[PDB]
Order: C-alpha cells, then sequence, then structure tokens
C-alpha cells in the first residue's frame, strides 16, 4: 500500500495542488512538479497525496493558508504516496 512521508524544504517550491472533497475530507494532491524545483529535489512526486502542511490537516486549511504557506521561506509537508518500485 502507500506510505506517509516527512518532508522539510527551505529557500517558489515548484510544485502545484489540486483539491477534492468528494468523501467528506478535503483531500490536496499533487497537480504537479518542477524536475528542478526544491519539492522534486526532496522526493516529492506528482501525484502523491498532501496529508499536512506545516503540522495542519489538509481538511484544516483554507486556500488563503495554503498560498500563504506556499510563499514563506520554509514549508513542512506529511505526504502519503505509493512507494518506488
Amino acid at each position: 500500500g502507500k506510505v506517509t512521508h516527512s518532508i522539510h524544504i527551505e529557500k517558489t517550491y515548484g510544485f502545484s495542488l489540486s483539491s477534492v472533497e468528494e468523501d467528506g475530507i478535503r483531500r490536496l494532491y499533487v497537480n504537479s512538479v518542477k524536475e528542478t524545483g526544491l519539492a522534486s529535489k526532496k522526493g516529492l512526486k506528482a501525484g502523491d497525496e498532501i496529508l499536512e502542511i506545516n503540522n495542519r490537516a489538509a481538511d484544516a486549511l483554507n486556500s488563503s493558508m495554503l498560498k500563504d504557506f506556499l510563499s514563506q521561506p520554509s514549508l513542512g509537508l506529511l505526504v502519503r504516496t505509493y512507494p518506488e518500485l
């Protein structure tokens, strides 16, 4: 199954997110990553689920918070991802 990893990044972070609320919880997924970007360098992948940003649940973030956090000089993520095969 999937595994959960913490990612910490310091100085954009070179990724974008998509959101969905179909199952009763808002979820965030990595929409795309830049190959040379900071997030990809720390192992973030397209299709990863973002469980937390800066230790806050995806379901406990609004759009303004997302944008603010992605603009700051450091960023923490908790991600759920399929292991590499």
